[PDB]
């Protein structure tokens, strides 16, 4: 059962995504993204339960990786899901920002608002490994 | 004196650039990426001899990659400038496509043109360990 659950946006945050598993794999966390971790069956049940199993949930706020969250208020953008997952069990979420704009809360559907009261890191392109030591500081 | 070189257009191939520097490194070979080892002095002769001093000329194709090379005639671009050294060097160049679309090549300055005559590697977001163990074949 993973120590670290990433969820990213694939249109924006596939290669940062990547970039933050082998590092955290690196430094020993087990890690789940769905193309190393997500196997058979269905795979709803299978994303939700990977969610509900992982101590930390990282999660990579790429430009716009919030946007498709906006309005979907039957809660079908993946992303959204996951983030109420682990808002809903009360995960370590620890935002990686890179070059997202912070978006006004009453934009984003009430379920999931209360992610941007976590404490964001910064990805600096300049200075990755200091930035990776400050991820692993945020982990448990 | 690195092994590889890695050229890239940061705007939109920072991440997958530095992915590569990781697996590479991981791998056991020398790898320059400007933000680890560009360092003190004028850089646009630190840059040509840091190409010229690599065996292996890696070149992130991310997503309209060589748009400002594109009358370019001035030589002004550094992905350009990067392309040109290798090219003029005879170095062992190794293409990595990702999204990237093939331009015709009379859209480019004539001293970069038969950079499309070299065999690249497709970057596969769902098999990368593959990808790697492919580009680790192409090096020499
Ligand atoms: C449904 C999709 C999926 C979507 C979202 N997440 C989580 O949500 C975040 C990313 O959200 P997002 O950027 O908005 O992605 P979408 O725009 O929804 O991608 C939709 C695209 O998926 C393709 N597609 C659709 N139906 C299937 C299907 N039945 N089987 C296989 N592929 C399918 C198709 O190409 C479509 O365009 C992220 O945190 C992640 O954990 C995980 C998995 N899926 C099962 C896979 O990709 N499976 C791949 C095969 O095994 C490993 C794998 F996961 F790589
Ligand atoms: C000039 C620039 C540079 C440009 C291009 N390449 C090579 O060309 C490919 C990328 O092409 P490309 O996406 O089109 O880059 P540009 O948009 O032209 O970058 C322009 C931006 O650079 C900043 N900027 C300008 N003047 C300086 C300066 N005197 N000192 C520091 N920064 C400067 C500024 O922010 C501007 O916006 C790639 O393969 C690479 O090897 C290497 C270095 N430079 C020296 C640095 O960035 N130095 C940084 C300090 O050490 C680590 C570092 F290398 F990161």
């Amino acid at each position: 059962t993973p120590d670290v659950f990433i969820s990213y946006r694939r249109n924006s945050g596939s290669q940062l995504a990547s970039l933050l598993k082998v590092h955290l794999q690196l430094h020993g966390f087990s890690v789940f993204i769905d193309v190393e971790k997500l196997e058979a069956g269905k795979f709803e049940d299978k994303l939700i339960q990977s969610v509900m199993g992982a101590r930390n949930f990282v999660l990579v706020l790429s430009p716009g990786a919030l946007d498709k969250c906006m309005q979907d208020h039957d809660c079908k953008d993946w992303v959204h899901k996951e983030i109420v997952t682990a808002l809903s069990c009360g995960k370590n979420i620890v935002p990686i920002i890179d070059g997202f704009e912070w978006p006004e809360p009453q934009v984003l559907p009430e379920d999931m608002q209360a992610v941007l009261t976590f404490n964001g890191i910064k990805w600096s392109h300049e200075y990755q490994e200091a930035t990776i030591e400050k991820i692993i500081r945020f982990l448990q």
